[PDB]
C-alpha cells in the first residue's frame, strides 16, 4: 500500500534527530491530541530541591572512569563503557539508581559517566500497526545496552493522579515510601508515549538521576535488554499493575510465545 | 609570550571552549570560584515553570510573519534571518525579548530563538597589565550579535545586602520583590567581562523557558562591530559607580571615561 510519510518530525526539530511518522495500513492522521515535549514538564508546582549545594559530585581529575569517582559509587560503579553502552554485568532484572555526572563535579562534560543526559541518538519512528495501533520502531541497528529514549511526560502527585480520567499514559516513580510521584504522558508527552507493550520486551526502564539528586523525582531511561536490528519494533513490559486493571478490559498481543496477558 | 593556563574554564560545557592565557605575570586561571554554564540557585526560588501559564505562539512559517504571538510581546522580533539585532532596535533602553518556547507550535529553528542556542562566538579569558583578568573575542562579532550570557546564583535582594562581595551582582528588577545574579561564587565567563565607559556590549533581558518576569535572563549583544582581539565591555552602570567610585577610579583607557 506503499507507506506515506505523514509526518517528517513529530518533535517539531526538538531532538537531535527527527522522529518521522508514517503510515501503511490505514487512514489515521498523525496524532495530536497532545503537546510533544523532550523534557518533563509540571502545570501544578513541585517542590524539585534545585539547590546546587544539595547535589553530590566528584572530584574526578580523569575522565571518570576510576573506581574512585563518587558519583559511581553512587551508582555502585559507573556502568557505561567508552562507547556509552551497559557493561554486560549490569543486571536488567532489578536495575539499580544509575546517579550521572552533574554541573558540580569538577570533570568535563565529556566524562564517562553521561549518557542520558546527551539526549536520544537513535534514529527513531512512529509508525502504525494493524495491531495495537501506533508503535515506535528503529530504523538502524541499536547494539546491547544502548540507551534509547526517556520516558518524559508532566510531573503529578499519586492524588492528583486518581482524580484524572485516562491512566494509560502513567508511569510510576517509587511507591515503596510514603509520598509517591508518576509521569503523565498523556497532555504533554515524547515518542516514548507511543511505545507499545511486550512480554518479551527489548527495552527496560532504569531511573536515573542526572541535574538534580531529589530521589522523589527519578527520570525513566529505557536501555535495550538485546541487539534491536533495523526494523524491530520497541516494547517494553508495562508491569502486572497495568494489567490487573486493563486486562479486564482486552487482551494483550505481543503476539510471540511465552506472553503472559494474551 | 603568551602562557596557556586552561584550555576551557568551561570543561567543556560550552558550545565552544574558553581557554584562559596569561602573557604578564605569573597567575594562574582563577580558581575561586565555580564555573556554571547556567543560573543556579541554594536556597530555593518559587519560579513558575507551570507550562500552562506560557504565553505562546501558533504560527505556521518560521516566525518570521509579523502576526507571532510571541513577536507582539517583544513589540515586534528583533532578529533577523542571521539571528542578530535589527538596526531599529534601541539600545539605549532595550525592550523586553520574548523568545518562543516549547508550548508554541513553531520549529525549534524558528526566528525568534538566538540567546536559547546559547554560546558561538571565540571568547577567551586573558591577562591584563592592568585590570587584572578580562575577556576578548578571537574573531570579528559583527554589530547585534548575542555573545554571551550574565549567569550566576539567584537571590533575593534580601540576601545580597547581607553578603560580602557586593562586585559581581546584577539586578533583574520590576520594582517591590526583587532578585539579583550574584556570579561571586556561581558563574560563567561573563563574570570576567571588565567596565567600559564605550562599551561594545549591552544587556538585554530575555525570557525563554519560564516568563516569570521577576526573573530575567541577562544577555549580552555587541553594539557594533567587535574585532578579532578585542576586549569585551559593558557599562556597569551608576548603581556601581556611586558605591565603588569612592575607592578607585575607572582605568578603561576610553578618550571619553565618565568615571576616571
Ligand atoms: C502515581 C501513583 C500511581 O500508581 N498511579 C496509577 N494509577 C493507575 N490506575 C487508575 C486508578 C483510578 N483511575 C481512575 C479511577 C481515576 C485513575 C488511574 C494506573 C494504571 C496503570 O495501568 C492502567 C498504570 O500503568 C503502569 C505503567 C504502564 N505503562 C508505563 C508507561 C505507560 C503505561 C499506572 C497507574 N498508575
Ligand atoms: C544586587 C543586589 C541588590 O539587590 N541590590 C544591590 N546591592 C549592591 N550592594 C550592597 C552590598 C552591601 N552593602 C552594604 C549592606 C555592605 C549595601 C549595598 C550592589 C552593588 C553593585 O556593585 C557595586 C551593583 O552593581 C550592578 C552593576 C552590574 N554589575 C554586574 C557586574 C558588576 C556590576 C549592584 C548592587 N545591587
Ligand atoms: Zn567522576
Ligand atoms: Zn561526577
Ligand atoms: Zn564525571
Ligand atoms: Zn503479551
Ligand atoms: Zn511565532
Ligand atoms: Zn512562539
Ligand atoms: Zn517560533
Ligand atoms: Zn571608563
Amino acid at each position: 500500500p506503499v507507506e506515506r510519510i505523514v509526518s517528517r518530525d513529530i518533535a517539531r526539530g526538538y531532538e537531535r534527530i527527527p522522529i518521522p511518522c508514517v503510515n501503511a495500513v490505514d487512514s489515521e492522521p498523525c496524532p495530536s491530541n497532545y503537546k510533544y515535549v523532550s523534557q518533563n514538564c509540571v502545570t501544578s508546582p513541585m517542590n524539585i530541591d534545585r539547590n546546587i549545594t544539595h547535589l553530590q559530585y566528584c572530584v574526578c581529575i580523569d575522565d571518570c572512569s576510576s573506581s574512585n569517582c563518587m558519583c559511581g559509587q553512587l551508582s555502585m560503579r559507573c556502568w557505561y563503557d567508552k562507547d556509552g553502552r551497559l557493561l554486560p554485568e549490569f543486571n536488567m532484572a532489578e536495575p539499580p539508581l544509575i546517579f550521572e555526572c552533574n554541573h558540580a563535579c569538577s570533570c568535563w562534560r565529556n566524562c564517562r559517566n553521561r549518557v542520558v543526559q546527551n539526549g536520544l541518538r537513535a534514529r527513531l519512528q512512529l509508525y502504525r500497526t494493524r495491531d495495537m495501533g501506533w508503535g515506535v520502531r528503529s530504523l538502524q541497528d541499536i547494539p546491547p545496552g544502548t540507551f534509547v529514549c526517556e520516558y518524559v511526560g508532566e510531573l503529578i502527585s499519586d492524588s492528583e493522579a486518581d482524580v484524572r480520567e485516562e491512566d494509560s499514559y502513567l508511569f510510576d516513580l517509587d511507591n515503596k515510601d510514603g509520598e509517591v510521584y508518576c509521569i503523565d504522558a498523556r497532555f504533554y508527552g515524547n515518542v516514548s508515549r507511543f511505545i507499545n507493550h511486550h512480554c518479551e520486551p527489548n527495552l527496560v526502564p532504569v531511573r536515573v538521576f542526572m541535574a538534580h539528586q531529589d530521589l522523589r523525582f527519578p527520570r525513566i531511561a529505557f536501555f535495550s535488554t538485546r541487539l534491536i536490528e533495523a526494523g524491530e519494533q520497541l516494547g517494553f513490559d508495562y508491569g502486572e499493575r497495568f494489567w490487573d486493571i486493563k486486562g479486564k478490559l482486552f487482551s494483550c498481543r505481543c503476539g510471540s510465545p511465552k506472553c503472559r496477558h494474551s
